[PDB]
């Protein structure tokens, strides 16, 4: 009855971090068009996901094109979504003796003041990994875990000897981009 | 007191799949060296992990070097670990109406015989994403989820209308490299 | 028909290696419809590219959807494209003293029978990198270069001591997935 | 003759961008020690490369451990090196009609004020790809190329129609992390 003459998407560009969402809106012309329904699509779906209502969620580093197409007339408009890297901001989770630093998408596990330090860790429902932590050269130890994604659940404990004799710590649970710590 | 004169690492090369392990052995010479301690290290810890006992675990595609160094004398030997891509052999986890195909590290969700299909999923402790599944053009629908890791836990269901009206399927859970299906 | 009534894409599923191409064709319904022009699109452009004439090139591992949309009527059909990874074969490029093995997308540089080996290399218009090659324990050396992609251009030479004294080899050029060598 | 007793790595932590370098140095205890030779190793070589003289180069985002081991004593110390992502800062390379935006490690090719736009590009010694650029909805066009690394050589031109005839722009060359443009 009142045909669509056009569509625009707002915002026309947005930056999100991996795991963050932005709501897009399709503006259909004329404003009294009978059928304002749109299909949302993305040309780079490993970068960004789009819901049936234009909610865009960053999945990985990159820039992609979200398009809205009118059910009436197949007019199409698009926005550019940039998914930005995790900031390299160091977030510390634990105490003076042990814990981890979040450094973008790597975790740096640390044990301070020992004879040796091992790390026991598991990621989501994969297997346990037992590793020797690297000596810094001063009684301190470090071990980087690489390339975590948003939602990755890491269970981890240490075996170390701070003098008395070898002890195991209680397993902690860390969720990538959900567990909070204190900045730099 | 008997000094270490050499070390060999066996096997000298090995291919594993991601999340598969292989036990290396360090042979310290001579057999009656008084210190037979070795440290295991990996030059490429993104690709494979090594335990203090030489258990090497494939983490991601590529080739790396695991070295054994003697505590006595710093004698060194090394092995080549090749971590092989997930095979592209199509495994079906589902039935004739809906489910997924595992195709290497991507999952292709499918719904057959509907007027529309949506997918509701979540990976690990990430947020639920809602997508419209892409029509093939014959009343069937697909939607790929890209780049899963060994242990990644996908929880999912569908909304579709096979004639009588929209219904939701029950929550299913897939664990990447663990959940089994029908190698079709 | 003057009008278009439907479209199907032929083939409906296809697999290529990264680097390879598959021609898609759109079967426009009415056998002899007026306008048989389609728009080709891809929902996973990291994985596969599609030409205006429906040629699909694999860019990176994964599975994606390529759609043809009719100019007349905006009928849409789609094909599933699987891009398989470089198989972890071993291709030798060199002689019995030095060269590299191509192992899927990593290169294993080797020098056999030396008192030390350095590798000097450069990838595309990137900077020169100098590395000490890891000793395997028997006067041989290896060094893996990780995650090369199709068309990556590597210039390399070695400094090693075969006993007589240090020499430099002549620079060689390798082009990833173009330069060939000795299979198995 | 004066032996070795210890080593520290200077600096003990450092951050670079992908493509960039930081010189590490081993401080060997006794500072008059006759043999100050170290071996440099890195545990995550996908992330960062180390020269036989302790120059570390960032190759890919993440955090890794670079170790110095004394030739005399094989005492060892470690530095933590963070490789930070190419910032998602928009650099415009082109003019008001056509060019590209560098947005982290993705390039967004654009053509403004056309009835259609195609992009012809080639990465390094890979194949030339042809793509229909995606219309924004206003007579402008866009097409992202994804996940370039430092030194990647992109040769491109455009076919577009500014109103009265398709024309081809001349070949341009972009060198990722080398070609400069104007920030935002
Ligand atoms: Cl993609
Ligand atoms: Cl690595
Ligand atoms: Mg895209
Ligand atoms: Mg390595
Ligand atoms: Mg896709
Ligand atoms: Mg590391």
């Amino acid at each position: 009855n009142v045909p669509v003459t056009g569509v625009t998407v707002n915002p026309t560009t947005a930056q999100v971090e991996v795991g963050q969402s932005v709501q897009l809106n399709a503006s259909v012309a004329p404003s009294n068009a009978t059928n304002k329904q749109v299909t949302w699509s993305v040309s780079g779906s490993s970068i960004a996901s789009v819901s049936p209502n234009g909610l865009v969620t960053g999945l990985a580093q990159g820039t992609t094109t979200v398009t809205a197409t009118t059910a009436d007339g197949n007019k199409a408009a698009s926005a550019t979504i940039t998914v930005a890297p995790a900031p390299s901001t160091v977030i510390v989770i634990g105490d003076e003796v042990k814990g981890l630093k979040k450094i973008g998408d790597d975790l740096l596990f640390y044990v301070n003041g020992a004879t040796f330090a091992d790390l026991h860790y598991k990621v989501n429902n994969g297997g346990q990994l037992n590793v020797a932590m690297a000596p810094t050269g001063n009684g301190n130890y470090t071990y980087p875990v690489h390339n975590l994604k948003h939602g990755d659940t890491v269970e981890y404990f240490f075996t170390y000897n701070p003098g008395q004799g070898a002890l195991d710590t209680p397993w902690q649970t860390y969720v990538h981009g959900v567990t909070q710590g204190t900045p730099e």
